């Protein structure tokens, strides 16, 4: 969990994300699967994609972003509710064990990228305090979601 | 394994790379270090190290730098040889493995990476049919990897 100094700087650095939520989403999603191919195969709608620039002007895949981005926002805006963003990730884990059938590990790459995209993206508004800010967010994400990949059986 | 074309492609963007082999490793490994805290937890000498400028300036993780750089050198200044490259390639999956006991999939993470180090750097030479020739090596890479962690049994 976090304070309300880092819930707070964490939130007005999604603000400015979620401005443009859909051209943030795409250059994510393009960045994930340009470099690292491998999580391409999960998606029916992209497994057959190689073009970067394809991507960038797929509908399905900026229908896929603002998914993902509209999720990352329920997390975001309930961090000052825990049993929120327990249950909010407790679903998104289980759906991509149970349906989705995803390796777990992925989840720490896609996070990976999301650090790459907002470090470039917010460059000079990124100062340490921020950065770790992000950093408690990130491991929160993840050993909730692996908490549920655990629970279903693995 | 790569065509006559697809070797050359990548020779000639590797010595570009490698005519600056220090800056390169260095701005590599910093990266794969900073977006990848995890990676760092593995190497006991720079498991606390935070800040990135300290990085760059640190001996120790110039002279690891340049290990990595020297190992890929070998490989790649021996595509012609694919025996010789296989063999590479597995002492290194087998030290890996057995020494440094690193799990596999941090090879796929340091990889995407290295790609998203070498188009911002290397931009005017790095077209799309040497982007594809490039993947083409990582794939090479990865297998072998992962190859020599089953022959040991991970
Ligand atoms: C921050 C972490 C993530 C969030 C919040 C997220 C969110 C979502 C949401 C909301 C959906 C649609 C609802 C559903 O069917 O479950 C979805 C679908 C999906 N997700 Fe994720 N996701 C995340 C990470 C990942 C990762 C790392 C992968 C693996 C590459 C992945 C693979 C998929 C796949 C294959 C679908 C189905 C897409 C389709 O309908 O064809 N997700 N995701
Ligand atoms: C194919 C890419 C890689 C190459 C060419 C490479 C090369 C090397 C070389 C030459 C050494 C020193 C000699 C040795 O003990 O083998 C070394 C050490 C090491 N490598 Fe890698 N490596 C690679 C990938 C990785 C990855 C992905 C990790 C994940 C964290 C990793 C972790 C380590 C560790 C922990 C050491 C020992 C550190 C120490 O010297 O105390 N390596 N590597
Ligand atoms: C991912 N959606
Ligand atoms: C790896 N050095």
């Amino acid at each position: 969990e976090l304070s309300e100094a880092e819930r707070k700087a964490v939130q007005a650095m999604w603000a400015r994300l979620y401005a443009n939520s859909e051209d943030v989403g795409v250059a994510i999603l393009v960045r994930f699967f340009v470099n690292f191919p491998s999580a391409k195969q999960y998606f029916s709608q992209f497994k057959h994609m190689e073009d970067p620039l394809e991507m960038e002007r797929s509908p399905q895949l900026r229908k896929q972003a603002s998914r993902v981005m509209g999720a990352l926002n329920t997390v975001v805006e309930n961090l000052h509710d825990p049993d929120k963003v327990s249950s909010v990730l407790a679903l998104v884990g289980k759906a991509h064990a149970l349906k989705h059938k995803v390796e777990p590990v992925y989840f720490k790459i896609l996070s990976g990228v999301i650090l790459e995209v907002v470090a470039e993206e917010f460059a000079s508004d990124f100062p340490p305090e921020t950065q770790r800010a992000w950093a408690k967010l990130r491991g929160l994400i993840y050993s909730h979601v692996t908490a549920a990949y655990k629970e279903v059986g693995w």
